[PDB]
């Protein structure tokens, strides 16, 4: 879909494999989703494996981090 071309290389950026890629692709997240809405909760629906979601939530969480502490 238009711009996932950015959530695609960020994904592959955290280690993402093309199976996973597809996965997320196909329920139409956006980058904006994955560092602004999605819970944990989210990523273990997707049926994430261990380490993308742990680097995944870590990079998300760092971002999150960032906003709010820049307020």
């Amino acid at each position: 879909g238009p711009g996932d071309k950015e959530l695609i290389d960020w994904l592959r950026l955290q280690g993402a494999d093309a199976k996973t890629i597809e996965k997320i692709v196909e329920e139409g997240y956006t980058l904006s989703d994955i560092l602004n809405e999605i819970t944990k909760e989210d990523l273990r629906y997707l049926r994430l494996r261990g380490g993308l979601l742990c680097r995944l939530w870590s990079a998300v969480s760092q971002y999150r981090r960032a906003q709010e502490a820049s307020e």
